[PDB]
């Protein structure tokens, strides 16, 4: 009855969705007469295709998982986002965020990160002693750690693209490093291109890795998880992905190699880039604007409880979610954990889908598919990425 909206679909993160449920009976207990109907959507599904068209007809849920950056700015200024001011102020709770740009508009705060994530490379401890190769740090040690691993049977990059979405995370970070963070928001003001030599220098670098099936060979058949496995289950001696992928990494009979389990920050390549981490605040909840009185109350309940320091730390213990707010203890956990922390302390940008508009997100994703399935040309793909881009930017009109 009051719907909330979320992604834990997969059973890997079950502890995500066990915490949602006890944030949804703590509201009900709270709200009396509340009834918390939780609905879980896919990822891709809910962000790309299903909560876009609720936003378009005016009937989105009450609470919803909410991209900042593109997502929340369009959200807003169709008028469909509770703006959070007074309830932050009531609770306390504005000056525990860091960093609430991405769902700043105007000044305004139109929803709530409940997580850090950088994206990165994930790699095996026992994989690379038994190759006798140190963490790359450069692109030249990268190329030498991959075709160790190759000749030895293991695939370098875990690696599944079914998902379109999934490709984008290494070349985000691939073509940022050639030509630096403000490319993107260069693409969307006019003054970067998508075809510009230095972005292509990181396609071109991406393709390389799918030349030399550096990349898992195959990938467009198998689903994101399907990469997760491949890393844990020590087929692949690395695997690129976001900080949340350790909630389906790292614990009990699933995982063989739990503990040699690390992280670093993808090699420079010497171009503008380097030094950076893609990371950032991005992704956490939204509240409808049409909330009526116990709607209201649910959502300030939610809230209170979601955005606490208590589940803070309980989703970093559980699950390795890094916090998205400041926390007073923080301390005693997984040296993933750890190495993802140290990892951050990098020059940070954020993903390019809060950057860039949604067709252009879209056009990206099925260009990559045709580049991985050997249908495109790198060039192709700039050329058709930089018309949408160019067509996305007089749409903004
Ligand atoms: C709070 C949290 O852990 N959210 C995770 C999401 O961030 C993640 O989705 C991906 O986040 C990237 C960083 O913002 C985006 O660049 C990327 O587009 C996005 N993917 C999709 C499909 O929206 C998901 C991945 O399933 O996990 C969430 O838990």
């Amino acid at each position: 009855t009051v719907s909330l909206r979320h992604t834990q679909v997969r059973d890997d993160v079950r502890l995500r969705l066990k915490m949602l449920e006890d944030i949804a009976q703590r509201m009900e207990a709270a709200v009396p007469g509340l009834r918390v109907e939780l609905e879980g959507v896919e990822d891709k599904v809910n962000r790309f295709e299903k909560l876009p068209a609720e936003m378009a007809a005016g009937n989105p849920p009450k609470i919803f998982d909410l991209f900042g950056g593109t997502d929340t700015a369009k959200y807003v200024k169709a008028g469909r986002l509770l703006e959070l001011t007074p309830i932050l102020n009531e609770l306390g709770l504005k000056d525990k965020f860091p960093n609430l740009q991405e769902f700043t508009v105007d000044g305004k705060i139109y929803g709530l990160p409940t997580a850090y994530f950088v994206e990165g490379v994930f790699y095996n401890k026992q994989i690379f002693k038994q190759l006798n190769v140190d963490v790359p740090r450069r692109w030249e040690d990268l190329m030498d750690v991959a075709a160790k691993a190759k000749a030895s049977g293991f695939v370098p990059f875990a690696f599944a693209s079914s998902d379109g979405w999934v490709a984008n995370m290494m070349l985000n970070t691939l073509w940022v490093r050639t030509a630096g963070d403000d490319s993107v928001p260069g693409f969307v003001r006019g003054t970067r291109r998508w075809t510009d030599p230095d972005v292509a220098d990181g396609f071109k670098r991406y393709d390389t890795l799918l030349k030399k099936g550096y990349l898992q060979e195959g990938s467009l058949g198998q689903k994101y998880a399907e990469q997760q496995y491949a890393f844990r289950e020590g087929r692949a001696a690395m695997m690129f992905d976001g900080s949340w992928a350790s909630a389906a990494l790292v614990d009990a009979g699933k995982t063989k190699i739990a503990e040699d389990i690390g992280f670093f920050s993808f090699p420079d390549v010497g171009g503008k880039g380097d030094g950076m981490i893609n990371g950032g605040y991005s992704n956490g909840y939204g509240f409808s604007a049409s909330l009526n009185e116990r709607e209201k109350k649910a959502a300030v309940e939610f809230i209170k409880i979601m955005y606490s320091e208590e589940m803070q730390k309980r989703q970093l213990k559980e699950s390795g979610i890094l916090p998205a707010m400041k926390l007073s203890d923080l301390s005693g956990v997984h040296p993933v954990i750890r190495e993802m922390i140290q990892a951050s302390e990098l020059r940070q940008f954020p993903a390019f889908d809060s950057i860039v508009q949604a067709k252009v997100r879209e056009t990206l994703e099925m260009c990559m598919q045709e580049l991985i399935g050997g249908r495109m040309t790198v060039e192709q793909v700039l050329d058709k990425m930089q018309k949408v881009q160019e067509d996305a930017n007089r749409d903004m009109k």
